[PDB]
């Protein structure tokens, strides 16, 4: 897919960038350092545009990285067409043609060697360190081809992306990049097709391991796979002293010397020892080198040509040496450095515990890294410590960065994060803008203030989201037919539909609670009916249902029917679990663990095993202080109805368990951290209020559960006592025999099941 190619490309350019670094910092720096031995041109004649190419590459990868991270679920794949088009339009790839021209010129290597053999050069290279002179002479010329391979692949990469793009605007950018690169491509094409160049490029261009050992007779020691990880070379060489030219397989861990008959093992050498170069000798051996093994006798090989010898030394020498800001004045910024008076972290990204709105927003738009999780949490819970209008102002103040240069690794990324926050805000929290027309205006004015010629094209995606913001399963039925309200009851309705409608009811109830009903533990004070009317309406429904389940069970005097009643309820619990309705889960669990229902041993006795496990699995969610429930909530994907109680206890305790004021030097400072902690819980609550249920509403069934009133006109205690005395009546204590009661229901008690029709 387009995305696979991009992932593959990112890994490739990262390895490549590392190779460019090696070339620049390790091989080139020593020539640059010895001004007396090498002039600017000498360096130029060997390394060409290597530095520009490195800069272009880091720039390319950087843009592609931001693009990917800023790619929301709204796109079929990150759109990198523009990353390439912006660069191609500025003729940024021209350095590659010049580079290829310098490196693939016919006389390159000869001139390269003369530079290594002129007075004092060889000695200077040796003084750099062990292996440098050998690496420079036999390995560097190969590495110097990397930019050519890399750029040639670009031409093919762009074509494939163009063909696979799932976005018309992205496709267009790619077509344009391809076009803008035609000159560079035909230019490099002419350079690379010439015979010598073509040979050079071809030169440096575990099923195999087992396939190779299987074709070698008289094997010794362990398998190739038991000491090698890759296959490097396969050629022919002559061992000075041996009778027949040996065929050789070179692995990172083994140089295997065979005799062709297909082959017979002759020498099995372990790669972990020195390799020395040898000058030609009248001894008929030319293009030779010496291999030195541990406590073993040296062996000398000879290749067919100097080109062959070069390929072997390149690989062999590489194997031997394989191991080898200033922001503004603070009086114009967020420049204040981190301290204990700024941010505190929780004891790869650092988790924040507390901090100033300034430092908080700084980390929300941090230059070092992107924090998509911190951005998701902040935009869900910030309204408790910052007002929407103040947030936009702080964001704008964060964007408009004043210069004191290196501000491409600070100004470019910070402005990026700021805009990704704006996108997330408008995308997942548009209610802030529907509620304040001026807030939207300031946002549209700010978006239209973006300067970057390239940034505008990227920011158009944000504008599109703004303009935008301006089939569910069949209703299941059982014994009761649609419209027959009178007949509605726990066993008459379909168990699946009961759980479905209770979930819709319970979801709406949950989504209606405002943070102004929670903040300040307001639902616990004397004016709770006034300040938290939605919260109480939700809790009262939960209570109402827990009680209705108990009443249904306990008032079903006949044991057979009661077992049937307890069974549907467990079934309803199962669908609640499927629908991720935790309020509804704890609703049933609570009824099951109530005093009147808990002790009905005769009832639970006849309840199937699978159902007992579903219930037990449910009860375990509460254990250890909801440890499992808290875990499961995190692990699921909405919609869902969380259990509200835990949030209530956490807000109340956070407010009552932490001071309202911190004292310092006799002065009274307001503990804001405490208020921030409340806002995070509030924020979490609001996040779960977004996603709606893909379920069809059944108005009549909904009205049935909305009008349930188990308690009637009785007070709590009078009713609770009635349930318990009913439990004792239907299942008296031990020594008292279990009486029989007449049937209550005149319809079949067989459940239609929990699996939907089709």
């Amino acid at each position: 897919t387009y995305y696979d190619l991009v992932k593959a490309f990112m890994a490739e350019i990262r390895q490549y960038i590392r190779e460019l670094n090696l070339i620049i910092k390790v091989f080139r720096e020593p020539f640059v350092s010895n001004s007396k031995l090498f002039s600017a041109n000498d360096v130029e004649n060997i390394f060409s545009r290597i530095v520009d190419i490195h800069e272009l590459s880091v720039k390319l990868l950087g843009h592609i990285e931001d693009t990917v991270e800023m790619t929301d679920e709204g796109s079929p794949h990150p759109l990198v067409g523009s990353c390439f088009e912006d660069l191609a339009e500025e003729l940024a790839f021209d350095p590659y043609e010049s580079y290829a021209r310098d490196i693939l010129r016919p006389g390159f290597h000869d001139r390269f060697l003369s530079q290594l053999s002129k007075p004092g050069a060889a000695l200077y290279l040796q003084s750099i360190g062990e292996g440098f002179k050998e690496a420079v002479q036999y390995v560097l010329p190969r590495l110097l081809l990397a930019p050519v391979y890399h750029c040639l692949h670009y031409f093919e990469l762009l074509k494939q992306l163009e063909e696979k793009s799932e976005d018309q605007e992205d496709k267009e950018c790619l077509k344009q990049a391809i076009t803008a690169l035609l000159n560079v491509q035909s230019g490099m094409e002419k350079i690379c097709s010439k015979s010598l160049a073509k040979r050079r490029l071809s030169e440096s261009a575990i099923k195999k391991m087992n396939e190779i050992q299987k074709n070698i007779d008289g094997w010794e020691g362990k398998d190739i796979g038991q000491c090698c990880n890759e296959f490097i070379m396969e050629g022919t060489l002559t061992r000075v002293g041996a009778k027949h030219e040996r065929h050789i397989f070179l692995f990172d861990g083994l140089m295997i010397c065979c005799k062709s008959n297909e082959y017979r093992l002759k020498e099995k050498f372990f790669m972990r020892k020195v390799q020395i170069n040898d000058k030609d000798d009248t001894n008929e051996y030319k293009h030779a080198f010496e291999i030195i093994l541990k406590d073993e006798n040296s062996v000398i090989f000879s290749a067919k040509s100097a080109e062959e010898k070069n390929n072997w030394m390149a690989a062999l020498i590489s194997l031997q040496y394989r191991s080898t800001r200033l922001p503004s004045a603070d009086v114009y910024r967020f420049a204040e450095p981190d301290s204990e008076e700024n941010i505190i972290f929780e004891e790869g990204i650092p988790i924040i515990k507390a901090g100033t709105v300034i430092k908080l927003i700084e980390r929300l738009t941090y230059h070092m890294y992107a924090d998509p999780n911190f951005v998701r949490t902040f935009l869900t819970t910030y309204r408790s410590f910052c007002k929407p209008q103040e947030l936009l102002s702080l964001i704008i103040e964060r964007f408009e960065i004043p210069e004191p240069r290196f501000r491409k690794e600070y100004i470019q990324p910070v402005q990026l994060r700021v805009l990704n926050v704006c996108r997330h805000w408008v995308e997942h929290h548009f209610y802030d803008f529907e509620r304040d027309a001026y807030l939207l205006q300031r946002m549209e004015e700010f978006i239209g203030t973006v300067r970057g010629k390239a940034m505008k094209k990227w920011v158009e995606s944000i504008t599109k989201i703004i303009q935008r913001k301006k089939s569910p399963p069949t209703v299941e039925w059982h014994i009761s037919r649609p419209g027959h309200i009178e007949t509605f009851d726990l066993l008459t309705l379909h168990p699946i539909e009961i759980a479905r409608q209770l979930t819709l009811l319970e979801s709406d109830l949950y989504r209606a609670v405002q943070p102004s009903e929670l903040v300040g533990s307001v639902w616990t004070k004397e004016d709770k009916e006034i300040n938290s009317p939605n919260l109480l309406k939700m809790i009262r429904h939960t209570t109402n249902l827990t009680l209705w389940f108990e009443k249904c069970i306990v008032e079903t005097e006949n044991l057979e029917e009661r077992v049937a009643v307890v069974s549907r309820i467990i079934e309803i619990l199962q669908v609640f679990q499927e629908l991720n309705n935790f309020n509804g889960v704890l609703e049933v669990v609570s009824a099951m663990n109530s005093s009147p229902v808990y002790r009905l041993d005769h009832t639970f006795e006849q309840i199937p095993s699978r159902q007992k496990k579903i219930l037990e699995e449910a009860h375990e969610l509460s254990e250890d202080h909801y440890k499992k429930y808290l875990a499961k909530l995190r692990s699921i994907n909405p919609p869902c109805v969380p259990f509200f109680g835990i949030y209530l206890t956490n807000i109340l305790k956070t407010e009552e368990g932490n001071p309202e004021v911190l004292k310092r030097h006799g002065k009274e400072l307001i503990n804001f951290s405490k208020r921030r902690k409340v806002a995070e819980i509030t924020g979490e609550i609001q996040q779960y209020q977004n996603q709606p249920y893909c379920l069809r509403v059944e108005s009549d069934i909904k009205r049935f559960f909305e009008n349930l009133n188990p308690m009637g006109n009785s007070m709590e205690k009078e009713f609770t006592d009635y349930l318990f005395n009913k439990s004792l009546e239907i299942e008296p204590r031990n020594p008292k025999p279990l009486p029989r009661f007449p049937k209550k229901y005149s319809y079949p008690l067989k459940s239609p099941g929990v699996r939907p029709s089709n």
